């Protein structure tokens, strides 16, 4: 019993972070084998930010340029290339704990944990989702920068996220580890702002579910609703619309409880159009949306 | 910028975890030099869970009773001794991993990271307080007991939790490490309720500064009170009374947000006996309590 946002355990990880420096610029890199990961924006000054032409600023540095610690440990740079909006740095040692791993694209409503770094030194670790806007609601200090997303499957590590800057609304934007954004965003001084943000449908079902499953029963009523109609109206509220997936994860939770997906769509349809209206749902006035079936269903 | 529960990285106690077998009941042990320690009703049966006297239990147990399983390998036990709730099994190995440690009891209103493990197996890691009416609001399945708290400062772990149980209600119950409860409670299956809970009067103070930090200030006024005036609030609305002790905690939050401490307690007031006018405060609309000053000065200094 007991609802918690849980992050996977990060020892993994931890194995992984080092501290890349170019010029006056400190961040984080992850350590993979022989290959050092890390945002290409260190190579960077603030003059450069503005509008950097990096393969220009590439060109003009050197091995010797990027200086990686692990521990107490200098790595030699032996190689330096840039994917995407990544810089990987060949270095002449392969990071005995490097474990088995994968990289991975998330898609907008999923989750994943967070090692926050700083200085190449793990600081914490939380869980947090991809919104639908392509940013995270994370918690990152400056220095953070280079500091991973992932999920653990087994053994085997999936990094998702490398974090590369913190927007001017206070959300956080990065890539995946190929070095392609998540969204629309760039690594450059201009003006970005997310897109106007909609709501993870899907998790907000699960969390009505759970909300059933603890005895919670107002919002509930006998209205009936399509999909196709349940859908029209979510996206007029700036709800997420529902697809045939969705419907099909939330099998397991309206079996438990005996509530058809559609019924609690329409249970949904109504708190949009009208409102909860001070009524709580698991204590709470607002919906929550960063609780997937995945959490409900583990944790019920 | 931005606010979360953040736990400390797991990686030291993850290396610590190790799965302890008596009969058919297997659980999570923790494994320090030559030691491993771990809830002693593993050597319970379930008739024996009803009415324990462990003594009585442990004496009758052999070294090889207990398999004790590190992954791959198989540690031996060489010898065993009860401390109050746990079982400290001597092991013929020290684990190569063991961090520099130290064991701590944790007080009230103190939060602990938590690695909840699954047959020896680490799951999960997240932030959670030891309440006021000792218990911990954790998320723990069957199979958990022996998942312990910690706090990581520098290169030292302070171990302050091990999981034992949890109570009808739905909420936890553990000991320190050397096996003491908080609270109440005791290792058997009967019923067992907490204390009234309170809320962490100077948590709440520290999250409300993270929020101002963070910039959002719409719960501030014009008012400020006396330490005096706000305790009789407290005390009506179930909260801890705030001692000078606990604004000198909160100094260093004042000084860098620049609102004193009884103003923070004159917006707390007016949130309590109005309610949260329909808004959130850093997402929430409950007034969170398992920050400390500590927790809020680390994240958003």
């Amino acid at each position: 019993s007991g609802f918690r946002k849980m992050a996977f355990p990060s020892g993994k990880v931890e194995g992984c972070m080092v501290q890349v420096t170019c010029g006056t610029t400190t961040l984080n890199g992850l350590w993979l084998d022989d290959t050092v990961y890390c945002p290409r924006h260190v190579i960077c000054t603030a003059e450069d930010m503005l509008n950097p032409n990096y393969e220009d600023l590439l060109i003009r540095k050197s091995n010797h340029s990027f200086l990686v610690q692990a521990g107490n440990v200098q790595l030699r740079v032996i190689g330096h290339s840039m994917q995407n909006c990544l810089l990987r740095l060949k270095v002449d040692t392969s990071n005995p704990k490097t474990p088995k791993y994968k990289f991975v694209r998330i898609q907008p409503g999923q989750t994943f944990s967070v090692l926050a770094c700083y200085n190449g030194s793990p600081s914490g670790v939380y869980q947090c989702a991809m919104r639908p806007n392509h940013t995270i609601k994370g918690s990152f200090l400056n220095g953070s920068c280079g500091s991973v997303g992932f999920n653990i499957d087994y053994d085997c590590v999936s990094f998702c996220y490398m974090h590369h800057m913190e927007l001017p609304t206070g959300v956080h934007a990065g890539t995946d580890l190929e070095g392609k954004f998540y969204g629309p965003f760039v690594d450059r001084q201009t003006a970005q702002a997310a897109g106007t943000d909609t709501t993870i449908t899907l998790n907000v079902l699960a969390w009505l579910y759970a909300a059933v499953i603890n005895g919670d029963r107002w919002f509930l009523n006998r209205f009936t609703t399509t999909l196709n109609d349940f859908n029209l109206v979510a996206m007029k509220y700036n709800y997420e619309p529902l697809t045939q997936d969705h419907v099909d994860i939330l099998g397991p939770l309206s079996a438990q409880t005996g509530i058809a997906v559609l019924d609690m769509c329409a249970a949904l349809k109504e708190l949009l159009q009208n409102g909860m209206n001070g009524r709580t749902i698991l204590g709470s006035t607002i919906l929550e949306d960063e609780f997937t079936p995945f959490d409900v269903v583990a944790q019920c």
